[PDB]
């Protein structure tokens, strides 16, 4: 069984994420969307392996549908929209970290560390829950992004990592409670660049891994869930990989089409200068 304090662990990361996770979307609005050195742009042209289509459905029944186009310098078509879903997400996993008791003991340098270092991570995992693996689509309320489908179809698309660990973790048919574990694990990460209190965050990271392992050894016995723990810690670690590729990745693109929110700077560590 779960001790008393891991139940109130499990209980004050659920009651995070259910008052800072609109699973709706309902308060995302206002948002932008689509019009109506070589070697440096080859590179961005990275892009070309995250390609989705957008729906959104009006309250009145309607139907906004929106198609990209083929690569060729009109390939940033859909990055202020993406900045600002970014966005809306990482306001999100701000107010998940400030009402964790955990994390707002922590010096005030610590908390922004972690932030910097996670923040990208808790995004993809919170995605993670509304993504649709059967359709290849996450469903954001009345927005829908789609993987647009391409010559190689589920093969070719499970090549891009991202991509492939949002197939891969889907198909661990996680519970809430474990998600929530998961963005704990990854926030509370020992060794993100300018973190001070290294032990203090070492032992919390430990705890929350321990209440993940028992949670699973006492409510899935089944042979399916079999190294269910380790897998998500593997899952994780990829993650991590993921994060750090990614942001190499947008910092590139950054450097060449300026897009990031001052939110998303803040979080990437852009200066203004
Ligand atoms: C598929 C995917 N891809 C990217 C992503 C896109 C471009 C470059 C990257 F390096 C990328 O990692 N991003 C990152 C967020 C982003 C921030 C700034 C601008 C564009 C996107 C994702 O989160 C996802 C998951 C997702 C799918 C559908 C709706 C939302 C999210």
């Amino acid at each position: 069984g779960l001790t008393e304090e891991q139940r109130m662990m499990i209980r004050e990361l659920m009651d995070a994420q259910m008052k800072t996770f609109d699973t709706t979307f309902s308060h995302f609005k206002n948002f932008r969307l689509p019009g109506v050195a070589a070697k440096w742009s080859q590179v961005r042209k990275d892009l070309c392996s995250l390609k989705v289509s957008l729906q959104l459905r009006g309250e009145d029944g309607s139907v906004w549908n929106y198609k990209p186009p083929a690569d060729s310098k009109e390939i940033f078509s859909l990055l202020p929209h993406m900045a600002d879903m970014s966005t809306y997400m990482f306001k999100g996993i701000i107010s998940f970290a400030k009402v964790i008791s955990y994390f707002r003991d922590l010096p005030i340098e610590d908390q922004i560390s972690l932030l910097k270092g996670a923040a990208f991570e808790l995004c993809q995992l919170r995605f993670n829950t509304v993504f649709n693996a059967e359709t290849g689509t996450w469903e954001c309320g009345r927005l829908s992004y789609c993987l647009e489908d391409t010559a190689g179809g589920f093969q070719q698309l499970l090549l891009e990592p991202m991509l492939k660990f949002h197939y891969m973790l889907k198909k661990l048919q996680l519970h809430e409670e474990e998600y929530v574990l998961m963005q704990a694990i990854s926030l509370f990460s020992p060794d993100r660049p300018g973190v001070l209190q290294h032990r203090v965050v070492d032992q919390l990271q430990e705890q929350f891994a321990i209440t993940l392992k028992s949670y699973i050894e006492c409510n899935r016995p089944q042979p399916a869930h079999r190294f269910l723990f380790l897998k998500i810690m593997a899952m994780l670690t990829e993650l991590r990989s993921i994060n750090a590729q990614h942001t190499q990745r947008l910092l590139r693109i950054q450097d060449i089409h300026p897009f990031a929110t001052p939110l998303m700077q803040e979080l990437f560590g852009i200066t203004g200068s």
